[PDB]
């Protein structure tokens, strides 16, 4: 294992990292939101950029990512668009996908991006040539909203993303039973005991999938997503429920 | 599914039921923690007779059967003498071990006997069969503290137990990897969705199986013990701390 260090904030050892996402449709819903969070307590601050109603504009985007940069300048900061292709809330052409990563990556104001494994091959390299010239890290990441591959079709792509620079490989996969959960965590175990070198991010989403949301420091997933007050996928749970259950595993 | 419903507390439906074992070695000392757990929050009282230094006297080990049910008139209790053979304290004939089951059984003290699997099949047949005379329950057990057999195999035991009559059959084992937890919960949701006919019990041991003692709800185990103060098994945490996360659990 060789760890991600984000100000300050070790990821892939110790307790599983916390992540919230902060959802707004403009300048002042996402200061309201920063303002809320405050109360909170976690470890990452994902912007979930999808929810956003001004993609279009480059400057739109840059100026809230500077907004939420400025708003919490000491915590880690990761810029997700989340397509629709993937579960998030709007469609983007790849194209502007691509715009809106390399500027929020050479603007300096985030210290992470995700970057969908399926956006294509040319511009995921390119993507992470760009990230890394820049000091950003990337949680390279996949969704299946749907259903769960089987355990080696997921180790495979976990594998791929660590192959093609990923700092962080993340999937997120829909069980339609609870042997699906338990795919889950054994792909999990399997990639981190045996293949990983570097942090990887695995759950199993609904109530159904929740154990894999708390089981990161025994299954093998660096960091886990709770709710401040609604969730931005489905399963997540109320964020200071998640750090008690994170810390009574890691004082077993 | 043919629950199990003691003193009121339905065995089989909604969250887990926590069991503490109580361990004293002569009869002050069991009145003394008997007194002292009653502070405690749990739904079952396990008397771990085998830690009991009195059990050459039939009359000691009734008497502080009676000094527990004295202290908590509405809790079931749970007479359990682990054998030597399978982890507990002290090494006794299997007649002797059968006289103290039949004598706490129609003692009326206890709701529930603990019997072992491996003891014999017609000596098992005959308990069973004297327990329920009696209306008292039977949780048959069975333990690996070396390490994790096959999910299969443990099925096998949880439904031979089921054929020979139990009420509740439990199965705990030992770990001797991550991936040896993933196997007794393959195995315990196996029970839930194959073979439900009853509440089945079942853990992973140590420090590695801890997350097996908190997902009963998710994979099928109808109960988990914590500790009050010293754990009665490896791998038992806080009881208060059990709860919280069984809680957290319950309501995700
Ligand atoms: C990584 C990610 O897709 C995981 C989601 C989850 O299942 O918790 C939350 C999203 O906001 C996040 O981008
Ligand atoms: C059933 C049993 O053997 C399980 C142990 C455990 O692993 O928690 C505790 C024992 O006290 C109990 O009899």
């Amino acid at each position: 294992m060789k760890t991600v260090t984000v100000k300050n904030l070790i990821i892939g050892e110790g307790m599983p990292k916390i992540i919230v996402s902060l959802m707004g449709r403009d300048i002042n819903s996402v200061k309201a939101e920063a303002l809320a969070y405050r109360e909170a307590t976690f470890d990452i601050l994902e912007w979930r950029v999808d929810h956003f109603m001004d993609i279009a504009s480059t400057q739109s985007v840059l100026t809230a990512a500077r907004v939420i940069r400025d708003a919490m300048p000491d915590i880690p900061l990761l810029f997700t668009f989340r397509s629709a292709k993937e579960g998030g809330e709007q469609t983007i052409t790849t194209q502007h996908y691509l715009t809106l990563n390399r500027a929020a990556i050479d603007s300096g104001l985030v210290d992470m991006i995700d970057l969908e494994l399926f956006t294509g091959d040319a511009d995921v390299k390119a993507t992470v040539d760009y990230a890394h010239a820049h000091n950003v890290y990337v949680v390279m990441s996949n969704h299946d909203f749907h259903q769960t591959p089987s355990a080696e079709e997921m180790v495979l792509r976990l594998r791929k993303m660590q192959a093609l620079g990923a700092d962080i490989p993340k999937i997120a996969v829909m069980p339609q039973s609870k042997h699906d959960v338990l795919t889950l965590l054994t792909a999990t175990l399997e990639m981190q005991q045996h293949y990983a070198d570097r942090p990887v991010i695995t759950m199993s989403m609904a109530k159904e999938g929740v154990i894999s949301r708390l089981a990161g420091e025994v299954f093998g997933s660096a960091a886990t997503f709770g709710a401040v007050k609604q969730a931005s996928a489905p399963g997540q749970i109320a964020v200071n429920d998640l750090r008690s259950v994170l810390m009574i595993l890691h004082n077993a």
